């Protein structure tokens, strides 16, 4: 038969940007913000039936669904339909991609979408995402355990399925993880020979507004450490690159960025203390060092588990981004309540 | 665990208007207009999870679920995560306004959204909505309940987190109850130092295009009478008045109006007989005396129940807005079916 | 109590367009669309309480969700409240229209939506809708029930509510069927005195863009052969005509087209091998032999059923349109995967 989960989880946010070029006021300083902001509640659906020959159908509709209503839409998380057997995984739908699925050993700050930057590694979390694709995960061998996942040409660019005037978006994922002792270690990436970005280093969809196309882009993530014995540590390497893919002058001209994560907690019963530091690199943008992408971000906080499922959150945020008189330092704190169903 | 809830409810309505300026036809009379109408079926879930210390942690998502089809989105009804304990309830979320939950003391009727002003007191309960918000409950001190909620300023606009450039519109709400011996009384309002009306008088947000913005807006409702031994009679008073706060010649100029309404019904078994009057009075709008807003209406109608979770609804609507020429009468029917599950 | 139940349904489908106009590549040839789709997979919650006197209430909440993400709304699909008894059944809601129902009979092939036309027998069910209406079904008298619908002239056209400016898109649809010995035949039809029509033939709302007004539209279906002892056999005829209501020239001239479809399929224990034709004959539009809509399908497939509620699907669809210069020609094949709960 079939389950219903979901997670529910809000709080109050306080948040203060200070960047010269946008604030009128004296030192550059914006004014507090003071919010009740849903951090991400979802819920959803998912069975699974015996095929008898040691075989399983699963699949899952998850959704958004922020309890200040702003949400729309079935299936806008993780959802699909595959098999299950000896053999591993295989599914195809909405599916998180082997970088978003990282984010567990990475970022897990929970934090309104306003706040993901500074309450959380969001920065560094601007790689992953959720893509139309097929995936296969492995079976774990020893604690070995790896996938691999692509979209599709068509399914990256709907608007050419027929006519291929516009190169191809498919993307390639792949992931390697071992757990042992406790320990893990892992390794995350995607390639993609053709590919768009934002200004922000987010890949986004073809034909959006002021995206600047890129060929040969490829991230790569790699994260150890481990979780057991009352305590938790971990550390994350990411590179990320790619070329100048826009005619004009500067095509060709080679982009990248690297980011450092560190994270630890120590678990006193029913207190998890944390803390998170991270560092986003002097970024080459066409070649050329650009300093406005470097940051150095810092979070500290604790989750108070009232239960197995119900936790109180705390936690404060400090984010500097740039370099010189073009510089945003963004502090924010938060308390918070979450549920798992 | 977790419980599904919801209701489906829908009917045939039967409405005319004669309205002397917009309508070709002598006498101003428009023709019938005969719709199958949805009258606000609802879909929700709700968990909650002892914490052990005498304290529960509670969660909601209920949605608008028109079986017409017209509705999307999850969490656009109450919804909200929260803690009850002995100390009574907090909640944060999507929440009924403490006006909109008194609505059941008040307005009963069950209705189409085009019909929502004839076929219900929909005039009156143009005052309730939800808010994203914070609210305590008080538990029950021998028959007297209160209740206590806030919509912060960057909830109630934000474009402006950082850039306090308009005016804060963080609004206040608050309510006491009293039940005992069946009797009935209760107190409910809200106040906003900043907010903003459209020309029905209803709030809207900052920005609405043809909002005119108000400053120390305040609602007052009160209602008596009682609910038991086969029986139900109430009586209800409100009063809103606000000042001009668009910049211009009419600045500071104050606007108010005073509603009433009455229902009574007597149950016979299993056939609810009711009947409701309502009158808007005459308004002050900037400080002048404005009858386009007064109004009298009267509902009667008639519940049949099937089951306790069943009913067949009937009713008939009269209503007549304003004085003079620019006169409107709307005039509905309704034959309904309404299934809580 | 209350039911959850739905089916996810999704798979990778090839396409290819051979258009003479549309396409650079020397015979007309569009490239290869290798596609991860939905075929429409969907999730509902139903439910129903015994009225005591051999009478039932009865709703339903049906939504598309698409594992792809692409779907919002609740009540898209067929969704109702109602009462059935020893009378029969009446539904007040978003109802699948009588000639829909009869789909089963008629296209059982799974699809994308860019592919109901060459995969499965979409342009036959052009003529298939969901509308807002009440229903009633009969009883099976001997082998015999029948369905009777009607759209409010209101609900088809709710600007007009009041001013009957346009002419009414009241709408009545009504069927027959029989069922005996597994035989099975059965007639659908809608009538609408007034209506309107996409270039595709389907029926569009009142003032879409470049929607053509027609009067006297009425769709004529028929469809027989059967379904048991490990064999299915069915054959369908559809005539659908109407009169042009553009004012012009070519107002009262005389629109219509005439479809005939089969399918046959053979059950191997666990796989169905399946096949269909299908052809739209020569077009009478505005009176005059049009070749555009004529066309010739053929679709040839089979189902692995793993269990009772889960199949692998497989096809592949040959569709020609049109007669001459002007000739669409598209081929796909498919391999999905499909799941009921």
């Amino acid at each position: 038969q079939v389950t219903l989960y979901g997670t529910i989880k809000a709080g109050v946010e306080v948040s203060r940007v200070k960047d010269a070029g946008t604030y009128k006021a004296q030192g550059g300083k914006s004014k507090t913000a003071t919010q009740i902001a849903d951090f991400g509640s979802k819920i959803g659906f998912k069975g699974q039936e015996d095929l008898g020959n040691g075989m399983k159908a699963i699949w899952q509709l998850e959704q958004k669904a922020s309890i200040a209503g702003t949400n729309s839409g079935w299936g806008n998380r993780q959802s699909f339909i595959g098999l299950k057997g000896g053999f591993g995984t295989v599914r195809a739908g909405n599916l998180n991609t082997v970088l978003k699925d990282s984010k567990d050993n990475v970022n897990a700050w929970e934090s309104g979408s306003n706040t993901e930057d500074v309450l959380g590694l969001g920065t560094i979390g601007r790689v992953e995402s959720r893509e139309i694709s097929v995936r296969y995960d492995s079976p774990v061998f020893a604690g070995f355990s790896g996938s691999v996942q692509y979209v599709p040409r068509d399914n990256a660019n709907d608007v050419d399925k027929y006519k291929h005037t516009k190169s191809s978006r498919e993307s390639y994922h792949a992931g390697l993880k071992y757990e042992n002792a406790g320990f893990f270690g892992q390794y995350a990436g995607s390639f993609a020979k053709y590919a768009d970005l934002n200004t922000d280093a987010e890949r986004v969809a073809v034909n959006t507004a002021n995206a600047h196309p890129v060929k040969d882009y490829q991230v790569h993530r790699v994260v150890a450490g481990y979780d057991a014995n009352d305590l938790y540590v971990s550390v994350a390497g990411q590179y990320e690159a790619a070329k100048n893919n826009e005619v004009g002058s500067i095509k060709g001209k080679k982009h990248e960025q690297t980011q450092v994560a560190a994270t630890a907690a120590y678990r006193f019963g029913n207190v998890t203390p944390r803390v998170s530091y991270a560092h986003g690199f002097k970024a080459k943008v066409n070649g050329v060092k650009d300093a406005n992408y470097q940051y150095d971000q810092v979070i500290v906080g604790a989750d108070y588990d009232f239960s197995k499922r119900t936790s109180a959150l705390v936690s404060a945020g400090w984010l500097k981004q740039g370099k010189g008189a073009g510089k945003v330092e963004q502090t924010a704190s938060m308390v918070g309540l979450r549920h798992k169903f």
